């Protein structure tokens, strides 16, 4: 896949995870989204994590369809750094 | 392996991590699979944790059996979706 | 490297870790073991951690000397049982 | 890339992470260099971890920096030592 595509995949990544944690759990546009990279790179701190049924549901959606995206595109950006 | 197998496979992982996790330290069958998944992806927020001996030796059996598989799985459904 | 010696190198990953958590932060033999598979598979549920300024870069020669023999390991372990 | 220049480029991702780490944070040199390491590898304990906006965006920045960075420093390093 063109590194441009992957660019564009990741951010739609960041966005339906963003959004969904800020009106899922009610955290705030900030925290959602360093929540959001915090989880697709399987970093994790738990500082924050959802604590509803519905938020749970949707972390593992993003679990499943972020690492993935974040991986290929962290491997990317290596090639045009490096 | 062909990619419906690998389905197979990390589904009998979420079956097993899920089962246990709540049969051996007791938590609800939703807050086991969300356990689970994020367990197995290495996210591991440790919002939920084994506090038992026999809870901490399965959760090793499930750390070895698991993340393979579901790295495996999340790489064969990134070749179905992009 | 054969698999074989690939279950060796990680075997003493696992010894180093839990002798050294145990020794340094003084948690028992049970909860360092579960502690080090935790770290090297990159989990790291925070439910136990050092906090030492010793037991800190114990921990970073861990990180180092372990996550990467950890991830051939399973990589290994999945050609076996796949 | 050569080895050498891979060394150099996870040292320089270890100065940027612990520095603003103890800045931004204001956590001791020793701990911002412990969660420097903790961070890009994925582990994230989550003993320590940003508490300000800044904080936060610049974490993100060393996700998107290190973890790619440290992932190909282990795999060069399992080739000088196995
Ligand atoms: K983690
Ligand atoms: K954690
Ligand atoms: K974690
Ligand atoms: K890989
Ligand atoms: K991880």
């Amino acid at each position: 896949v063109p590194a441009t595509r992957i660019l564009l995949l990741v951010l739609a990544v960041i966005i339906y995870g963003t959004a969904g944690f800020h009106f899922i759990e009610g955290e705030s546009w900030t925290v959602s989204l360093y929540w959001t990279f915090v989880t697709i790179a399987t970093v994790g701190y738990g500082d924050y994590s959802p604590s509803t049924p519905l938020g749970m549901y949707f972390t593992v959606t993003l679990i499943v369809l972020g690492i993935g995206t974040f991986a290929v595109a962290v491997e990317r950006l290596l090639e045009f750094l490096i």
